[PDB]
């Protein structure tokens, strides 16, 4: 059974907040060996669903653009209080494709590093996809990098899976900004769906935060950017800089109505991410930015 | 008793004045800690939030935006802000209420549901502390359960880490996440007829009747649904009510006056004060040994 982790691993840094709950730099006490830890509330005294429910995902995180999965650990609460829940992964050593960005001056990446991370980003949501899974937390602070530039999502669709069978009292809306817009409801979709090609969107959106240092509406209050989602039109790239193929991503990518919304599978044969003639520079240059950035 | 070495318009490092008395254990989001006032002994809730060093500016800016208000009974007392250098960790320090919050109260009684005359005197206070607020212009903006605290000796206190400046609704990107809906006034939900969503003095009201609910069912209204459902519903849904015909009429009446769906309509916490559920209480007095007691046994 889901042991408290007292002396067996401990939050260091936050590493991103997301759709369920957050994500930490975590450190195994005893080797020091990092790990990624996504603690989330979950119902109190419902660890059998819980270890049921993760081991029926397990095997889709042994996916090379997925961190894998290390075990899961729970800390008690008072009576009525959720339990706190921490799901432990793999860490990859330089961090979140967000604090890259942060970090890079001009908060943006060149554009052939966007093409090579988004394919990695649809590579590991194809695995999840075509395996009846959503992923529900795509975006810059759930994508992390090896040290020579390994792209590996941080979940596998435990947040996803959690929150639709054993749940939790301590619910929240979450950031907006990622959101596609059937993941919001209003008078045409009053339900709010659980549909695969809301990660193409959040995709969509994680290539925009690359490029631009932060998602669109970054600057408004989340109320009304939850308004605006399924109103506006798609996000844009603002740059005129970028070339056609970019524009031409985000745009299948960025579709509002999901039905329409092309597949991973789909968007992995898109010119931008299909090809790729510097990729093997584009790896070098971005273990060298990580080594600079580091220092 | 009034400490002498607080300072509500400056950050500072905690060291001389405040210590946590508990190891840092289950993160830096919605955690708050015990600690202690060190020249006192006094016990305190430190909420720990984690910062990075850019974010001081920001701090200090909303530390400025602080409305000025004295100290009150129904208002667990806020101390100010320190910053604990490593991302470094803010504290927002208040006095430490032991008892547990209403939701806890509610959730420990058979058949999670108070009697009515605990639901009329706890409503009563909470609209005392938002009376104290209000008349010093500050929105609480999150009154619920498990913000209404009680202290051994069966006070009830509103939860005050700051609210005059949202200081733990905005540091580390807080600002950018929306929160749980269900003690949302319509005004504060953007929509068609509503696209700047806005806080007023009655949105406290209107989180007040739900806390009322929440008294007399164990949970909000809508508690369960998906929570974005929710949030599109409270502004289109009739007001809430309570479920049970047991309630008597001035119970029916009061969360009527609460739950006003346009804010412009709905009556001040001065006017609340006055409707006869708060008014008139000739039960007090054994309400509050009762809930003295109910601590008491809950404790051992």
């Amino acid at each position: 059974s889901l042991r408290d982790p007292a002396g067996i691993f401990e939050l260091v840094e936050v590493v991103g907040n997301g759709t369920y709950g957050q994500v930490y730099k975590g450190r195994h006490v005893k080797t020091g060996q990092l790990a990624a830890i996504k603690v989330m509330d979950v119902t109190e005294d419902e660890e059998e669903e819980i270890k049921l429910e993760i081991n029926m995902l397990k095997k889709y995180s042994h996916h090379r653009n997925i961190a894998t999965y290390y075990g899961a650990f729970i800390k008690k609460s008072p009576p009525g209080h959720d339990d706190q829940l921490w799901l432990v992964m793999e860490f990859c050593g330089a961090g979140s494709i967000t604090d890259l960005v942060k970090n890079t001056k001009g908060n943006t990446l060149k554009e052939d590093w966007i093409a090579y991370i988004s394919r990695e980003i649809l590579r590991g949501l194809a695995h999840l996809h075509i395996h009846h899974v959503i992923h529900r937390d795509i975006k810059g602070q759930n994508v992390l990098l090896t040290e020579n530039a390994e792209v590996k999502l941080v979940d596998f669709g435990v947040s996803a899976q959690l929150d639709r069978t054993v749940g939790r009292r301590n619910t929240f809306i979450g950031t907006p900004y990622w959101m596609a817009p059937e993941v919001i409801a209003c008078d045409e979709n009053p339900d709010a769906t659980y549909d695969y090609r809301s990660d193409l969107w959040s995709c969509g959106i994680t290539a925009i935060e690359m490029a631009e240092g932060a998602p669109p509406l970054c600057d408004m209050h989340p109320m009304r950017a939850l308004f605006l989602i399924p109103r506006n039109p798609p996000p844009r790239l603002k740059s005129k800089k970028w070339s056609k193929k970019f524009f031409s991503f985000i745009e299948g990518c960025l579709v509002k109505n999901y039905m329409q919304r092309p597949s991973t599978e789909q968007l992995l044969k898109h010119p931008f991410i299909r090809d790729q003639p510097n990729e093997r520079q584009v790896r070098i240059q971005l273990k060298d930015h990580i080594d600079r950035t580091r220092k």
